[PDB]
């Protein structure tokens, strides 16, 4: 049944709750953003009315083929009435069309959905800044010291250069990016930019990217790959069969690949600078695990709970166990006595 964690009290509305079928009580499902464990469980076949970016329904509509008078897109960092309450979406720094969502309670109470976000000091001066937050639900995906990575700044600097380096040393090396999702695209994007060619992919995730507002996207993206010298593949074909497979089927165009795994983390980031990554090497196959997230590092997060200053904090991520749940509860309480709210 629908989890606690996703209800917001008060209203009659749920974030994220496509799985559940009819969740008692909700009059509208809100929608933060579109990845699969996120907008599980809707289709074609949804009837009830679904609020989100104007990206996010974009994607509905023409990947999930939802019809178009069950979709309600909302303008960014305006002030809207949904069923009687103020709302406003926010940028959640996490994929394309990804919002945290405001809820302005008719009792007075203010509640903050983080949905998937990676935290940033720009938060701090938005529509935020304006009013106290009373209630948090909060994506806590790596809430815990030891998750530190690099800013994304510096990861696609070190992909960039990477891939640079490697083409001008053998221009018969071909570049591949693995994806399994939308997201992280300034990876493959930086890369093509650099070395002057678009990025070549499959039908469906041309598709995908068309729906996404990216400036320049016909300029940046192709359905040919033989013109490309950079390719997209699925993450489970980032490996040395799946990559020795591919290139084979470029007919001799290349006789190198340089292949690139955005992870989240990986416990190298405990050990090792960015600047001192290497690849898994076989033959002439390279693989660089790089760590790119869009989620929020634990000391990112941290500052944007001890700024926001919330009087009740609800975990969205790692809530399935009583230790995982336990040592979030203790950092929480840190926090608050460290900052004196
Ligand atoms: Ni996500």
């Amino acid at each position: 049944t629908c989890p606690f964690y996703k209800k917001i009290p008060g209203t009659g509305f749920t974030v994220d709750a496509f799985q559940y079928g009819v969740v008692e009580g909700c009059t509208a499902y809100f929608l933060t953003h579109f990845h699969s464990d996120h907008y599980a469980g809707l289709s074609k076949h949804f009837t009830f009315p679904v609020y989100c970016s104007e990206i996010t329904g974009n994607l509905l509509k023409n990947k999930l083929h939802v019809q178009e008078q069950y979709i309600h897109p909302l303008p960014l960092d305006t002030e809207c009435i949904v069923n009687g309450v103020k709302v406003v979406l926010l940028d959640a720094n996490h994929c394309p069309g990804a919002v945290m969502i405001l809820f302005y309670l008719p009792n007075g109470t203010v509640i903050l959905h983080t949905g998937d976000f990676r935290a940033d000091p720009s938060m701090e001066r938005s529509l935020l800044a304006d009013q106290k937050v009373h209630m948090l639900y909060l994506d806590t995906t790596y809430c815990s010291p030891e998750y530190t990575f690099p800013s994304q700044q510096e990861v696609i600097r070190f992909a960039i250069n990477t891939a640079f380096e490697a083409v001008t040393l053998n221009p018969h090396a071909l570049v591949v990016c693995g994806t399994y999702s939308i997201g992280k695209e300034k990876v493959f994007l930086a890369i093509a930019d650099v070395l002057g060619s678009k990025v070549g992919m499959s039908q469906e995730k041309y598709k995908t990217l068309q729906c996404l507002n990216i400036p320049e996207i016909n300029s940046l993206i192709t359905t040919d790959m033989c013109s490309s010298l950079v390719h997209l593949l699925p993450m489970m074909q980032i490996n040395f069969k799946g990559l020795q497979s591919h290139l084979k089927k470029c007919g001799g165009k290349y006789n190198q690949i340089l292949a690139f795994r955005p992870t989240g983390w990986t416990h190298s980031n405990k050990f090792t600078r960015i600047a001192d990554v290497i690849p898994q090497t076989k033959g002439n196959i390279s693989i660089y695990g790089i760590p790119y997230s869009e989620h929020s590092s634990y000391l990112e997060m941290k500052r944007f709970v001890q700024w926001l200053k919330p009087q009740k904090i609800i975990p969205t991520v790692n809530v399935g166990t009583w230790k995982s749940r336990s040592t979030m509860e203790k950092y929480f309480r840190e926090w608050k006595l460290e900052a004196g709210y």
